[PDB]
C-alpha cells in the first residue's frame, strides 16, 4: 500500500556535490537539480522562441528535476559500468512507485527514456550549472575549481547549441 | 542586453526557511521549491490518473518551481498582509530583469497571474504538504520546536483538503517515519 518513494526523494538535499574539493559553499543535489530544471527550461524556451524549436519546455524542466534522483541510493560519484550502478538505482527507485502510477515516473527518472532532444537540453543545462558553480567558487577566491572550469569548458563546446550560445551571451556574464 | 535574472535566481539557495526556530537541519528556498514542484506534480498526476483530472502536471511543476522566486529580493517572511503588495513588487522587479524578448514566457511563472484556480490550488496544497513534511522530519529528529507549527499546518491541510492530497497522505506520507 504505502510507498517509500517520496521518503527517499526527500534525501536529495543530503547528497553533496563536488566532494573531492574544498567548497566555499557546499552544493547539494536538490539545489543543483532546481537550477538545472530552471536552466533547461530556459534553453528549451529560447530554442522555441528564437531557433525554430518545438520542445515541450515544461516537460524538460520536470525531467531535469528528476535527472539525478537515483543518487539518493548511490551517493554522488564524482566524474574526473558505473552507468550500471546508476541504471540499477534508477530501477530500484522506480520500483518504489505504486504500480498504478509508475508509468508516470519511469520516464522522468530513467535517462534512457529521454528523447535525444530532451537529453541534449538536460545535459546542456547540467554542464552550464556545473560551469556556473565553478565561476561562483572562482569569484569567491577558490582556485580549486580552476581545473574543473577548464574541462567543463570542453564539455560545453562538445554540447554547443544556438540556445546555449544565447544563454551564455545573455545570462552568464552576470556570474562574472 | 545582459540580464541579471539567472544570477539572481542562483541566490535562492541562500534564503533560509523557518528562521524563528532551532532546526536540526536548515532548509533553504531552493531545497523547498524542488520538493514543492515534486509534490505539486505528483498531486496533479494523481488527480489526473485516479480522480478525473485534466491538468497539465508539467505546467504545475514549473509554477511550483518559481512560486518563491521573488524571495531572492525580499528574503523569507515567516507566516504572520500589505506584505502581499510587497511580494507583488519584488516579482515585477524580477520580471523586469528578463530580456524583453522572453519576458512573456517568464512573467507568468513569477506572478500569480497565469495560474488557473486549480493550478494555484495544487501548488498551495503542495507547499502546505512540504511544510508539514518538514515538521515531521524535525519531530522525528527530536526537535519539539516544530509541534506547534505541525498543529497549525494540519488546519491548513484540512482547509486545502482534496482527493489527490488524501491519496498522497495515505500512500507516501507515513513513511517519513
Amino acid at each position: 500500500k504505502q510507498s517509500h518513494f517520496f521518503a527517499h526523494l526527500s534525501r536529495l538535499k543530503l547528497i553533496n556535490r563536488w566532494p573531492l574539493m574544498r567548497n566555499v559553499r557546499t552544493e547539494n543535489v536538490s539545489e543543483h537539480s532546481l537550477q538545472v530544471a530552471m536552466v533547461a527550461h530556459a534553453l528549451a524556451a529560447i530554442k522555441n522562441r528564437k531557433f525554430g524549436g518545438n520542445v515541450n519546455a515544461e516537460r524538460i524542466a520536470l525531467l531535469a528535476m528528476y535527472h539525478d534522483a537515483s543518487e539518493v541510493l548511490t551517493g554522488d560519484l564524482p566524474t574526473p559500468e558505473y552507468k550500471a550502478i546508476e541504471k540499477i538505482a534508477q530501477q530500484k527507485l522506480v520500483d518504489m512507485v505504486p504500480e498504478e502510477l509508475r508509468d508516470i515516473f519511469a520516464p522522468l527518472i530513467d535517462e534512457h527514456a529521454y528523447s535525444d532532444e530532451e537529453k541534449s537540453l538536460v545535459k546542456q543545462a547540467d554542464a552550464l550549472c556545473a560551469y556556473l558553480k565553478c565561476l561562483e567558487e572562482l569569484a569567491a577566491g577558490n582556485n580549486e575549481f580552476l581545473l574543473a572550469k577548464t574541462r567543463l569548458e570542453a564539455t560545453l563546446e562538445a554540447r554547443r547549441s544556438q540556445e546555449m550560445d544565447y544563454f551564455m551571451e545573455i545570462f552568464v556574464p552576470s556570474f562574472h
